């Protein structure tokens, strides 16, 4: 809503989106949304420090034609409130791969089968400093 | 327009936007548009290598509620086709200042007196690699 929105990204399979930002000292959560547009998201990436009953959990989901998909959570949580955080995303036909701080990586199934990622929105307690394409 | 569009930038006076991109190998021109939205641009920055009868000339303009303003042209042209260009943009009450690390500096009057820059668009023969806020 107040976070950075970017469109016409034209990110193709195998290309790296690198995002760096500042996690607020009192962060509750933040969101990186990636897909075609606000209703069609091949990845909703939502680290929760303390939000919706979740402590230090990464929640991921997709959104297809307005409808949220089946949620998935990861065990690993390498984000700290009040510090700078970089996240690196790529995709292929089968999966999105997200590489985190501390060398941590995980896959989320690609559920939309889009030609490219064209849309990104940040929200929550995360101030983007830097976005790069590779 | 078909290159990157970014909104909710909330760049305030004194803050630096840095953009790095690739100038196509037979570039005719590129555009960086900065402002409130597509119809309200405090800076339309348009380096022309060979386009609309202009050769190696920078053309700047504003747009205010859909209406183009008066063109301002600059003599110096520190860009080359097929290379990497970095541009640093800031503003204050009187002027926008477009800077290059190579020491070139252009001023354009701040004709719209907007309080923040919230919108940035790239078009033409220029691919954005990196955008940073500080
Ligand atoms: O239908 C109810 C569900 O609500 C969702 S919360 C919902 O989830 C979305 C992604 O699936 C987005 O993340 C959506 N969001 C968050 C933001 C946001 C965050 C920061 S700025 C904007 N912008 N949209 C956020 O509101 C919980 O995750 C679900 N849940 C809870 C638990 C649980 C609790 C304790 S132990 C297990 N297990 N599943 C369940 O309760
Ligand atoms: O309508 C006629 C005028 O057209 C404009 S071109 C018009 O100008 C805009 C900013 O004023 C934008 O730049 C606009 N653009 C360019 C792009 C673009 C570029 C790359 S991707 C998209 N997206 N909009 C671009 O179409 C010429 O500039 C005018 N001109 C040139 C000269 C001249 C020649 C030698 S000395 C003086 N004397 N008049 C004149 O011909």
């Amino acid at each position: 809503a107040c976070g950075l929105v970017a469109s016409n990204l034209n990110l193709k399979p195998g290309e790296c989106l690198r995002v760096r930002g500042e996690v607020a000292p009192d962060a509750k959560s933040f969101v990186l949304n990636l897909g075609k547009d606000s209703n069609n998201l091949c990845l909703h990436f939502n680290p929760r420090f303390n939000a919706h009953g979740d402590a230090n959990t990464i929640v991921c989901n997709s959104k297809d034609g307005g409808a949220w998909g089946t949620e998935q959570r990861e065990a690993v949580f390498p984000f700290q409130p009040g510090s700078v955080a970089e996240v690196c995303i790529t995709f292929d036909q089968a999966n999105l791969t997200v590489k985190l701080p501390d060398g941590y990586e995980f896959k989320f199934p690609n559920r939309l089968n889009l030609e490219a990622i064209n849309y990104m929105a940040a929200d929550g307690d995360f101030k983007i400093k830097c976005v790069a394409f590779d």
